[PDB]
């Protein structure tokens, strides 16, 4: 199902329909200031994200990336940076060379590149300075910034259809059009299939669909997938899962980023978090153990339950760095804590080890499963150190080296 | 693209392809609790469940069932009713004909009838009781507690073939059967079409996805959908989302119901939260104003735009009950708040009304977007309340009546 794609590396991490589904990211600190980027970068790239995007904005900025690119390697830390520029990039990748040198992707916007004829000049002189330090480039769209000229030409065709579309459906068109137009234009250019990605972002889930299946027939580069503007909390994470979710299990996809809007003082890591979580959930990735819980319902016995979920899940975390350098292939734990005999023992043995509660009516002993069969029966008081002790000798047979 | 399907009313809410995809949800106060349960029934229909469920576990939980209905009605409160049954519901059924009468629905589970024989008697009784009272059931499998007679069937049948499946394969097939069999038994019974919900969940996304397909096709009765045994936080928030999102986009589902484990002391209304905001991104239902705001970036020039995002996505929600009686339609108002010119004009005209910050390089002005066009400019200090009267003035004027 895969969509089969060139391989692009974007610094060591390469990205296309033989590689894993990479998680991406961008920071929001001043791209000025060396210090606070530079530890967010290292901060994002330590919860999960193996491309780290940073806005270059204006020449201040531009002068701060190589310092930052240096601190970053000075510690080891690889992780590759990709600017984003919209605007003025061509003069500063030109005025900048350092710069233009130490990131290892460029973005360009199809839709920032200026006015009339300046517009393609741009364009050219970014994917001229591209070619000549063989760096990989994404073509971003965004309906946010769609490229106007564009958009009246496909409002004309569309106007000399017999049936014509509505002016919703010719800017999903547009949008599409931009970056396809784009993307041909850098290949004639000269500019190797092995160094386009392609993006056209929209922030309503169903149009995003729509707008990825069109890219993906009507290209070969991989994909950088996103629901743009995604918005603020519960909302912001459902909608990114729901749009995602159907182009991801379709094979179309070859790096995300989750947009949302951090609450004041939410850490900018969250975003890694729910694109760890979609992948994960789909089974397209594997990067940590995860718990399988019932909500409890009036059959579970006490707040017990939903305890020690939480505690299970802490738990798993907590030992997570130590068992990633010792167990290969723990990532992929399936851990079940359930409320009650009406699928506690058949979820549990789903699980590699999962615990069953239990719930009204049932005799006070909770049976643990393991690899699909009965491994214990616990009872009395500290279940949930017992169970935890039992998780970690099954990881260490399970996985063991 | 929706799945035609008869009506099945429950209470007074109409399930099926002509209507809208109903929220539901589930308590987990302890049903013998009349003064508990009844509060949270409320609480979780106040919250948008259109339907709740509650479990009916044994005695007491019968006994109790009849008074919270009485509660209820009391208050004027119509909510409808869904009795969850394991392993003795025809007995409850049975011997508390005031508790049959009360609930709105009955759920079944085919794999929680019992042994032998005794399967097809109990699930007779329950249908035959549903029959009498004119009442709607859901006949609802779940691989938690699959019929393993008819996991043994499907495996001989599996083995039997020139290539055979994998095991966990199998499963899924015997799942859909279990949940085929029953549904055409029922109907073979004299139980109307107007009166069979079906659901079989499975706790992995990509596995909902085929289950569900298949009832689909197999079947003609409206479906109850939903990711069993989510899990907690933003894992289970994402898995819900990430496994209902493709089923949901072709059609497939009448009714949800979002299976997260609270977390202690998180109010048991989260789910109902995460259902909405499912159905509501994918553009099926409309519960309430939303805001579409970019994640901010190097380019944002303070915590400004963070704390305005949140401020106008507060508002809404404190404006909401007010607006929902005065003004029709107002569920879908789309607010924009962005950080910057890069795409805050045009994400802005998309929305119904959004403010563009300006972000770094930008003189310190605002512009103010609503039906597609520039609204005003705005600059100075008290931003957030001017905006936040021009949404006022906005909703007044859009969703008059
Ligand atoms: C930074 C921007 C600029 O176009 O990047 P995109 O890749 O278009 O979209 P997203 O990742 O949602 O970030 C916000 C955008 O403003
Ligand atoms: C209450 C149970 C019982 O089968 O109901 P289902 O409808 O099978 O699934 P879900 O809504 O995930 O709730 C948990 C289950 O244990
Ligand atoms: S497994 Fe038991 S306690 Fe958990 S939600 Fe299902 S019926 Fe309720
Ligand atoms: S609209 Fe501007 S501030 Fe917001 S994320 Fe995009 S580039 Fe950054």
């Amino acid at each position: 199902m895969r969509r089969p794609t060139p391989t692009v590396y974007v610094g060591r991490v390469p990205i296309g329909g033989a590689h894993p589904i990479a998680v991406q990211s961008m920071t929001n600190t001043p791209t000025r200031d060396v210090e606070a980027t530079t530890a967010q970068v290292l901060e994002l790239h330590r919860a999960g994200s193996e491309i780290v995007r940073l806005t270059v904005n204006d020449e201040e900025a531009a002068k701060a990336v190589p310092e930052i690119k240096r601190r970053l390697l000075a510690e080891g830390a690889e992780v590759p940076l990709v600017g984003d520029f919209h605007f003025n990039g061509h003069l500063l990748l030109r005025k900048y060379p350092k710069m233009a040198e130490a990131l290892d992707k460029f973005r360009i916007n199809p839709g920032t590149l200026g006015r009339g004829r300046h517009k393609d000049e741009h364009f050219a002189e970014m994917i001229r300075i591209a070619m000549d330090l063989g760096k990989p480039v994404r073509i971003g769209a965004n309906w946010g910034s769609l490229d106007p000229a564009l958009l009246t030409e496909l409002m004309d065709r569309n106007a000399r259809r017999p049936e014509p579309k509505s002016a919703h459906e010719v800017v999903l068109e547009a949008l599409v059009e931009s970056a396809v137009r784009a993307y041909e234009a850098a290949l004639e250019m000269g500019l190797g299939e092995d160094k386009l990605v392609l993006s056209a972002k929209v922030s309503k889930a169903r149009d995003l669909v729509w707008v990825y299946r069109e890219l993906a027939r009507r290209t070969q580069a991989p994909l950088h997938l996103g629901l743009t503007e995604a918005g603020m909390g519960v909302k912001g994470i459902v909608a990114s899962a729901a749009a995602l979710a159907p182009l991801l299990l379709e094979g179309i996809g070859d790096t995300i980023r989750v947009s949302l809007t951090p609450a004041p003082g939410e850490p900018r890591t969250k975003e890694v978090e729910v694109a760890q979580e979609i992948l994960q959930a789909l089974g397209l990735r594997a990067f940590a153990p995860e718990v399988t819980s019932c909500p409890g319902c009036g059959r579970t016995t006490s707040t017990f339950f939903q305890e020690l979920a939480e505690e299970v899940s802490r738990r798993l975390k907590e030992r997570l760095p130590e068992w990633r350098a010792r167990y290969p292939g723990v990532e992929e734990l399936k851990v079940a804590v359930m409320g009650c005999v009406v699928n506690g023992p058949g979820e549990s043995k789903h699980a590699h080890i999962g615990i069953s509660l239990p719930g009204a009516g049932e005799e006070p002993k909770a049976p643990v499963y393991a690899d699909g069969k009965l491994l214990t029966i616990l009872k009395g008081e500290g279940i949930a150190e017992e169970f935890l002790r039992l998780v970690e000798d099954y990881v260490k047979t399970r996985f063991a080296p």
